[PDB]
């Protein structure tokens, strides 16, 4: 697993939704859910890159941008 920027990467397996202390991968809007919102993570304003999500979506999707444990240089957790 990397990377979990805000995608509409969602499909009903509760995965990433759940993995989270924080509560960072949140409701967005969307249009293909049943209540057309994705769980993305919007305001990531809490999370100091901890290990849990490692699990967003089954990757299939998860737009080739990286971050999780890849840059942490100035987005690391409070340096952002
Ligand atoms: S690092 Fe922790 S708080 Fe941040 S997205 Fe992953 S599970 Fe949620
Ligand atoms: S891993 Fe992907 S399908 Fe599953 S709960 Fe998260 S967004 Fe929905």
């Amino acid at each position: 697993s990397h990377s979990v920027k805000i995608y509409d990467t969602c499909i009903g397996c509760t995965q990433c939704v759940r993995a989270c202390p924080l509560d960072v991968l949140e409701m967005v809007p969307w249009d293909g859910c049943k209540a057309g919102q994705i769980a993305s993570s919007p305001r990531t304003e809490d999370c100091v890159g901890c290990k849990r999500c490692e699990t967003a979506c089954p990757t299939d999707f998860l737009s080739i941008r990286v971050y999780l444990g890849a840059e942490t240089t100035r987005s690391m957790g409070l340096a952002y």
